[PDB]
């Protein structure tokens, strides 16, 4: 059957991610190869093909791999590797066949395959998959700049053929922000959000250490309700205490 994925320019950049700093630069040079495939072959450039981001979930790996896209003006293609095994037949092949068939006619651009663990997970109906996934990315001709992405915490227990030259040769790591990151974070979700003088965002954010993305978000989206329970209108710093229990 038809792959069925779902292509869009995104006008996301970095500076509309807080923290990771350290991987953007990395992928800087993603950026690039996809602004100039043609420079960096003519020289002996790398040549990505393969970016895979290690980290927590909800730590923002997707949504990363979403600002590389629109850093460099470029289409980004998804699809979802559990949706390639969850069909049975030939199709897991046909389908990651299609995907780059849909690909090369955009490249430039993303390839960013989900849950690529359900993919290559280290029966058969994922191996058929799999095998076909390395032919795809073994099979990239010049002019096709297509860079796959893709997102795990477990790169150990991924099929060591996937991260093979050729393959997903590149790890990048997205982890949980730090003190300041996690700051920015909740400043951001704050000002739509209502709180008291009491509250200190700084003392929060270093009060949060573990906290991904998603969960400063529920800190005070939670809050919020546990105020507007009590009949009370803004966020205090005890309120913030209740949600984290």
């Amino acid at each position: 059957s038809r792959a069925r994925v779902l292509t869009e320019a995104p006008k996301v950049t970095f500076k509309d991610v807080a923290g990771a700093e350290e991987a953007k630069e990395e992928l800087k040079e993603i950026v690039e190869f996809l602004k100039n495939p043609s420079r960096f072959h003519e020289m002996g450039a790398r040549i990505p093909k393969g970016v895979l981001l290690v980290g927590p979930p909800g730590v923002g790996k997707t949504h990363l791999a979403r600002a590389v896209a629109g850093e460099a003006r470029v289409p980004f293609i998804t699809a979802s590797g559990s949706d390639f095994v969850e069909m049975f037949v030939g199709v897991g092949a046909a389908r990651v066949r299609d995907l780059f068939e849909t690909a090369k006619r955009h490249a430039p651009c993303i390839v960013f395959i989900d849950e690529i663990d359900a993919v290559g997970r280290k029966n058969d109906e994922r191996e058929q998959t799999l095998n076909q996934l390395l032919v795809e990315m073994d099979g990239f001709e010049k002019d096709t700049a297509i860079v796959v992405m893709a997102a795990t915490n477990r790169p150990d227990i991924l099929d060591p053929a996937l991260l093979r030259p050729g393959r997903f040769d590149r790890q990048i790591a997205i982890d949980a922000p730090d003190v300041k990151g996690r700051e920015q974070i909740l400043r951001i979700h704050a000002r739509g959000k209502p709180l008291a003088e009491d509250v200190d965002l700084a003392l929060l954010a270093k009060r949060t250490p573990g906290f991904v993305g998603a969960d400063l978000e529920n800190l005070l989206n939670e809050a919020a309700l546990l105020a507007a329970r009590e009949g009370r209108r803004k966020i205090t710093m005890k309120d913030l205490e209740e949600a984290a229990s």
